[PDB]
DNA sequence: CCTTGGCGGTTAAAACGCGGGGGACAGCGCGTACGTGCGTTTAAGCGGTGCTAGAGCTGTCTACGACCAATTGAGCGGCCTCGGCA
């Protein structure tokens, strides 16, 4: 995890997919001034293991692509370091139902 | 929402000042072997007929290889067949 302070140079920028298997994770240190995962319109993000998503989609019967998705750049991907085909299990507050778990795929 | 007018960001290296430290430029000392103007005597050099002929200069003659014109054969590229390595 790599925080830097004020910018990072568009031809530094692409050193970074160049040191696999090893992932690099860039931050601007203003971003981490606040956590955004205890504001109240974030609900708590949980990755699901491996065995547990292959067993979310038999249920669904569902190819991996009909999920709903979520960018690598959003913030909270980016904070839990998601990788392209893990999902995230969303449980978050419903006025009709009072819980309801949410899952998306990270693209 | 998309592509030009001028503008930062993008490298290999030199715009080298300038800190350090020494190879080596030009003047100066000494110092020796060689070095030309003048001197001698010479052996070849410049200019004249005398003699004798080799082949250039210029002339016309006789002549054999190329020019541009119709034939036509071999080397090379595009189809098309044959064949063993993977």
């Amino acid at each position: 995890i790599f925080i830097y302070q004020n910018n990072i140079t568009p031809s530094a920028n692409k050193m970074i997919p160049t040191v696999s298997p090893a992932i690099i994770e860039t931050f601007q240190e203003s971003d981490l001034v606040v956590n955004i995962t205890h504001h109240e319109l974030v609900p708590k993000h949980i990755r699901l293991s491996d065995g547990e998503k292959s067993q979310l989609l038999q249920r669904y019967k569902l190819k991996e692509s009909q999920l709903p998705r979520i960018q690598r750049e959003d913030p909270v991907a980016r904070y839990l370091g998601l990788k392209r085909g893990q999902v995230v299990k969303i449980i978050r507050r419903s006025e009709t139902s009072g819980r309801y778990a949410s899952y998306r795929i990270c693209l």
